[PDB]
């Protein structure tokens, strides 16, 4: 084949999120069979299924025993297959289980948009794979250099904002991508001048971002539980990075991950200190805002291409009684969130 004259990181990009082996991994750490659900055989109506029986035990557990639990548990194993052998499987009939569960779906659905675009399509042996699979994520990724305003504003946003409750690890940023999906500016149109922009973190594990650069961020489907996610059904990001970089699920045995930066439109605010399990906002609310505990200093916020960007170090928020140590961000209109960069974080775990 011709080689392929993309630059290095975005080569090493594109074989990170579209690694077969990485998803099957994914998978058999939410205890799925892959014998009997194998990642071919993965598709949205069975994900879709698996999503309303998620629901119908949400609401079995919301108004009360294990007895009528038992069937709508069992239901669940059936759509999908879970790692347990000749099992009795354990029961589904809390909250727990149904966040867990609502969890596993959120990533079988960016799953199986990860394979169906590697499945699908044109084959060509001329052409470096490479290449083939970096056109079918319709999103133009380019190498920010070291030296410039936008990556030293970028370096220090991850400086600055590591919690000291996820000192665990710390972070080395290896790569710094600017990213536009196609047709994302344009949809983005009717908020760009909106009121309280923000920069904003959200990881996830690196299975999911062919789906994400692909799809862009997407909402969970109407089936899903809206009790499986503390504030409701919408795109949740964070303004401290080792908040958002925690939800990127990397370890000793697999300590390379990615985080999105991307400009959220947050306008007027509907501040929440607890869990809040809803599909809509109320009327004039753009946004919800999950009170930290702790939130980055207002005073040493900076602009990035009109954009604010909460890098101050973490300091009191003066808010007492809620759930959260740190702040969390939700939109519910998949068109608020216009994402910028893309940055691959080498984990150093000290213990
Ligand atoms: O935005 C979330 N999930 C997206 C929206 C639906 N996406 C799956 C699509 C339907 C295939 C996953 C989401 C994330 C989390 C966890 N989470 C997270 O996964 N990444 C973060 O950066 C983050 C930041 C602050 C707070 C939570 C974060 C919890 C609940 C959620 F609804």
């Amino acid at each position: 084949h011709m080689k392929s004259k993309l630059p290095k990181p975005v080569q090493d990009l594109i074989k990170m999120i579209f690694d077969v082996e990485s998803m099957k991994k994914a998978m058999v750490e939410y205890e799925i069979d892959l014998q009997k659900m194998p990642l071919g055989k993965l598709s949205k109506r069975q994900i879709q299924a698996a999503y309303s029986i998620l629901s119908e035990v949400q609401q079995a557990v919301s108004q009360g025993s294990d007895s009528q639990i038992l069937d709508l548990s069992n239901r669940f194993y059936t759509l999908i297959p879970h790692d347990f052998g000749m099992k009795k499987p354990p029961l589904l009939n809390n909250a727990d289980s149904v966040q867990a569960k609502a969890e596993m779906l959120d990533n079988l659905l960016d799953i199986e948009v990860a394979y169906s675009l590697l499945r699908g399509g044109s084959d060509d042996s001329s052409k470096d794979p490479i290449d083939v699979n970096y056109e079918k994520l319709k999103t133009d990724i380019k190498v920010v250099d070291r030296d410039s305003e936008e990556a030293e504003i970028i370096r220090k946003y991850v400086k600055n904002t590591h919690a000291t409750t996820h000192n665990a690890y710390d972070l080395e940023v290896i790569d710094i991508f600017k990213i536009e999906r196609e047709g994302e500016c344009q949809r983005y149109k009717p908020f760009k001048q909106l009121h309280n922009r923000r920069l904003l973190w959200h990881g996830s594990r690196t299975t999911n971002f062919a789906g994400i650069l692909s799809q862009g961020l997407r909402i969970a489907p109407p089936e899903a539980p809206v009790t499986g996610y503390m504030f409701g059904k919408g795109i949740y990001f964070a303004d401290m990075v080792s908040k958002s970089a925690n939800y990127c699920h990397t370890s000793q045995g697999d300590p390379i991950g990615l985080i999105l930066l991307g400009e959220v439109a947050l306008g007027n605010m509907y501040e929440l200190k607890h869990a809040s399990h809803i599909s809509k906002l109320p009327k004039g609310k753009h946004s919800v805002k999950g009170l930290g505990k702790t939130t980055p200093d207002p005073s040493a916020n900076i602009s990035l291409d009109g954009v604010d960007v909460p890098l101050g170090t973490g300091i009191s928020s003066g808010v007492n009684d809620t759930s959260l140590l740190y702040n969390e961000y939700i939109v519910y209109d998949i068109a608020q969130v216009n994402l910028k960069y893309l940055l691959k974080l080498k984990f150093n775990f000290k213990t």
